[PDB]
């Protein structure tokens, strides 16, 4: 059904493949899922990824196309985005903003509110799900990957399990406490407060204490960089970084907020190169760690790649392996013996009086000097076809070549010069003889030797 | 020479045959002098050499 | 070191085939330059320059 092409990103447990849909002719990206290398339970909640990637129709929400299993993978085809993450973008652009971060944002909040209206909670948020829709300027910021979300009923808390990545999981989950909606906007506080001074709110060496920070919401806005944020910003960051999530933000009154929707009047305009430059390092860091999780059941070192292969010509070339080695022509003939034979041809070629053969061997500006022309240069073969027409469409004519020179000026150019002797028959014969000496100036156009001039004397 | 006047001059070859031909080749030089009258180029004067 | 400006510029025999460059690169007149010296040493007979 499909076909796959390059690589555009990974996770532990799957790949995404650019693939074209063989009877479309459309193109999708591929989640691409190893389903030997999951537990019974994640394999099975791959039909939950299914259904509620079909269920969510939005624009900032990649979709989901089709789903397929094989005896080892799942594919799981979606919308492809072109764009990459949003987070590698910011740091290639000219300006950045807080009212960029702010635009940032609100699709995000768009985008969760639009999960959380049909009961979809995505659990684990984070710079990695963070897509543009294109490489063109404005592109749209699109949630892409909800393998770890999860179908919620109306406004219920419950225990889900213990899901998420350590910097962005919220106090409730940590508190094992049941949970729902707000988890989401916790992350999104995270994610807020790294695209405004690029640096994560909560990070520790010790997983065990980053915890504890957490679960205390003992984050800050150090000076410098903090101190030319507005007051705005701060105040969205801390209602969305509330340790209750009974009074933390939701993203429907998030996107009420001042700094959101009066963006215009509210958030700065002014360049943050510190932040660009923080999220470089950032960004950074993230591509060295693994995605894989704290600990699982298995032993076995990471292994596997694509090898391309090299085009390489049909047939049988030749017996000894041949390696790109400098080949040359085949053992056909002799370059000068080459002009004798076009050469011969044009002789016979003008004996028949066919016209139609002498165009062809001659140059469409063909340069003449002759006899006929009377000390005139003349262009072209209009001059020739009076000849061609006239006389030469009968009587017993031998013509004999002397002394032939011929001049090799590299590969494409080559000049001939000889004596002509014709002998011939006037009127009731009475055989005669002529002499005139020929010089033909042969260029190949083309794979096609043909005369650019020519000059002939004593005719 | 303005709107109204020109001169043109050349060289005519002029291929034919004489009696059974055997092919025969001839030049001459030409000059030619038109003048527009009346929205009209019509030659004035004319002058042929070696014909 | 020895990085001199006007480097030497010395090839094998090469194969030279057509080179159709968008810019217009002059030839006929190069051509046209040493026909006009070959001209000029004929008229002054300058075999030297001839040969």
């Amino acid at each position: 059904m499909y076909q796959l092409f390059e690589e555009l990103g990974k996770g532990a447990f799957s790949v995404v493949r650019r693939c074209v849909k063989v009877l479309a002719g459309q193109e999708y990206a591929a989640k691409i899922i190893n389903t030997k290398k999951l537990s019974a339970r994640d394999h099975q909640k791959l039909e939950r990824e299914a259904r509620i990637c079909r269920l969510l129709k939005h624009p900032n929400i990649v979709r989901l196309h089709d789903s397929i299993s094989e005896e080892g993978h799942h594919y799981l085809i979606f919308d492809l985005v072109t764009g990459g993450e949003l987070f590698e973008d910011i740091v290639a652009r000219e300006y950045y903003s807080e009212a960029d971060a702010s635009h940032c944002i609100q699709q995000i909040l768009e985008a969760v509110l639009h999960c959380h209206q049909m009961g979809v909670v995505h659990r684990d948020l984070k710079p990695e799900n963070l897509l543009l829709a294109s490489k063109l300027k404005g592109a749209a910021v699109k949630l892409a990957d909800f393998g770890l979300a999860i179908e919620v009923e109306g406004e219920q808390q419950a225990w889900f399990g213990f899901a998420g990545t350590p910097g962005y999981l919220s106090p409730e989950v940590l508190r094992k406490d049941p949970y729902g909606k707000p988890v989401d906007l916790w992350a999104c506080g995270v994610i807020l407060y790294i695209l405004l001074v690029g640096y994560p709110p909560f990070w520790d060496e010790d997983q065990h204490r980053l915890y504890q920070q957490i679960k205390a919401g003992a984050y800050d806005f150090p000076s410098p960089e903090w101190d030319t944020v507005t007051p705005e910003a701060k105040d969205l960051i801390n209602k969305m970084l509330t340790i209750n999530p009974s009074k933390r933000i939701t993203a429907a009154e998030a996107l009420k907020h001042p700094w959101i929707s009066h963006r215009s009047t509210v958030a700065s305009c002014m360049h943050r190169q510190e932040t660009v430059d923080c999220l470089k390092k950032f960004n950074a860091r993230r591509k060295l760690k693994g995605a894989i999780l704290t600990t699982m059941l298995a032993t076995r070192n990471f292994s596997g790649g694509k090898s391309g292969g090299n085009k390489k010509s049909d047939g049988v070339k030749e017996s000894s392996e041949s390696t790109n080695t400098t080949i040359e022509d085949e053992d056909t003939k002799v370059r000068k013996q080459e002009i004798i034979k076009v050469t011969e041809q044009l002789i016979e070629a003008i004996s028949n009086g066919d016209f139609e053969s002498y165009t062809k061997m001659c140059d469409p500006g063909m340069t003449a000097f002759e006899p006929e022309a009377l000390g005139n240069l003349v262009e072209g073969l209009d001059f020739h076809r009076f000849y061609f027409e006239n006389l030469w469409s009968s009587k017993p004519v031998h013509t004999t070549i002397l002394n032939p020179h011929i001049h090799l000026m590299g590969d494409e150019s080559a000049c001939i010069a000889y004596i002509r002797i014709t002998q011939y028959l006037d009127a009731g014969g009475i055989p005669r003889t002529a002499q005139s000496e020929e010089t033909r100036v042969w260029h190949r156009r083309d794979g096609k030797w043909q005369i650019v001039h020519f000059h002939r004397s004593g005719a």
